[PDB]
């Protein structure tokens, strides 16, 4: 072709395609070529980026000229959002990208489109399900992930399929969040067990809020599709705890309050916790008391009411941890499930003997502070 | 007294006192002193602040406690009403289901806050904290005191209120009840000053600096009581850069500016400026080189004068423009080596006629920004 990448479409169109396309290109770019965005004009036009991550954004738009073109993926999302809101005429001339949109003019420089490398297969699709509630079970466990990439083991979720069953899962060592769901699985009879760098996950699972149904691939890599979107995503090479085995089907005692009313109280006692380090519960019949602190500081103390079940318990946590719990269960009550203060609390959303354990769909297991 | 300081008031009035006056061993405290029905909050330093609420005073006295710590628990306690009661070398503060036992300083150690000088003037508090938003922009935020200010110049009625860093210079005039005669100028620090004008609400405001001067800033209004150190520097002279006329003149939409300066900036080589070529009807932005990438866009503008080129910086141009208040903006040019003025446009007419090309006499504005060239 003579005339090389020519095309037309909404500011608005390019501008969510570019920067979700750009987002995940490296931090620090081998070669100046890993830090372009490459745009293809065929009908459409598809926007890729290469990484550990790859996405590819595919768009409407008026393709007068087909070809290829890579520019610098940051610099085009910065200059696509901030554009006047009008059409966006995009001309490849020579080594050079005249962009034009309304009153508003550039030109851009490119790089060989010869050496950006090409992006990763997408697995065959595994299933899929509603992006609601991907967002909203993807964001539930991402909680308890560890967040350093020295403990590599920590930073992903753990995701487990069995047919139409999903069980999703994090940890950091002092907690733990499992979450189940139904999904349409492709076809049944379909297992999988992988693990998913977290932090990627979560941010695809919140960019889903389209609507539009979420299909995940995995035949190392993950699959993410829907609404003109594609990305591959290299998996974890860690064993995962077995969650499983370590949540307890019966507890000595049984705790219910309402969440609001306690995270609130943890925020007001825990400023006084010296280096934040642990809040102290006493539960009993009726009550539990909250305190913190040491007399060369400050001391603080709160009486809440706890519907309460089993001898009491005296137990610490990490004001924190209980707290990202707590917010996790996304209902107006909680419910604790405690053995003795040195093994974990197990948190779900909500007359002597031992209490069976009642049946959710999330957990948050907590461990205590000694 | 046996019994030590114990006093009830409302969360919302204790917690806002004292946030208000903890925000700037011994040193960390907050006196809390409890005499009638009045409970008054001090905290010392080279700007020292009170505050004066209306308390229940079972007991009077005098206590010493963490400032951060006090604030940080009583935003956060229950919106319920706070007793409090010295008990020893602790306090004890209840306050609904909450209770806390804080650690006391010794009161004894604490420095007694500077006595306010004698009243200069009033002016309402949206007025204050107008005015001295608008020019703070300018100040510098360095090692050259004599930039780190807001000259504050009084004469009679009217008050000027000025700040720069050498590349741009922030002037606003303003009408005031002064409490004479008054013929003083000073130079107070500008991050303490923006700070004490944008916190009051919000009851008339008054200054407090006949032939005294040195060297405290005393501000007062709604049972708030502060003193502000004085900066000892010079202020540089100004006056000589404020023309009678100008050889060409520009009116834009500020907005539309602001939005084709932040677009064209994205290109600028360490954002370190943005052309703007003048021309009739027109003004062409545009900033880059070619190893990053070029931008250009057109605006309107009513210009007169003959065609112009001048570069700024992105940055100093937006923070002249955003504080402006004003849909429009003028620009003033009159040499190469010289500012651009910039005025709010307020109701409205072309510019230059009946003028033609001859010099454009300056339109008298309460407020300018100053903005050199990038050189």
């Amino acid at each position: 072709g003579l005339t090389d990448l020519t095309f037309r479409l909404l500011r608005e169109s390019f501008a969510d395609a570019v920067s979700w396309v750009a987002k995940n290109l490296p931090a620090r770019p081998a070669v100046p070529v890993l830090s372009g965005v490459l745009l293809t004009g065929s009908n459409g036009l598809t926007i890729s980026g290469f990484d550990y991550e790859v996405s590819e954004a595919q768009v409407g738009a008026e393709i007068v000229s087909p070809g290829s073109v890579l520019v610098s993926g940051r610099l085009l999302s910065d200059i696509t959002r901030a554009l006047p809101n009008k059409p966006v005429d995009v001309h490849v001339e020579g080594n050079r990208v005249a962009l034009t949109c309304g009153n508003a003019r550039f030109s851009l420089p490119t790089m060989p489109v010869e050496d950006y490398p090409t992006l990763p297969t997408l697995p065959e699709e595994t299933g899929l399900l509603p992006a609601e509630l991907f967002a909203e079970a993807i964001s539930q466990v991402a909680i308890a992930a560890g967040r350093d990439d020295t403990l590599p083991m920590l930073t992903g979720i753990r995701v487990e399929i069995l047919g139409e069953t999903v069980v999703l899962a994090a940890t950091d060592r002092f907690r733990l969040a499992v979450r189940e769901l139904k999904w349409s699985a492709s076809s049944p009879d379909i297992e999988a067990a992988v693990l998913v760098p977290a932090k990627t996950l979560a941010e695809a699972a919140k960019a889903g809020i389209g609507g539009s149904d979420v299909r995940l691939s995995l035949g190392g890599l993950l699959g993410i599709s829907g609404n003109g979107k594609r990305s591959t995503t290299r998996l974890l090479d860690a064993e995962f705890p077995k969650f499983r085995q370590l949540l307890p089907t019966e507890h000595t005692a049984v705790a219910t309050m309402d969440v609001a009313e306690l995270i609130e109280a943890i925020k007001l006692v825990a400023l006084v916790a010296d280096r934040g380090a642990q809040v102290r519960m006493e539960f009993a019949d009726g009550s539990v008391r909250l305190s913190a602190g040491a007399d060369d500081v400050g001391r603080a103390e709160e009486d809440l009411v706890v519907d309460y079940a089993g001898e009491p318990l005296t137990i610490a946590f990490n004001p924190t941890y209980l707290t990202d719990g707590l917010s996790s269960l996304r209902s107006e009550r909680v419910s604790f499930g405690f053995t003795t203060a040195g093994k974990p609390a197990l948190l779900r959303p909500v007359g002597n003997g031992p209490f069976p354990a009642v049946s959710t769909d999330y957990v948050y297991l907590l461990m205590p502070v000694r």
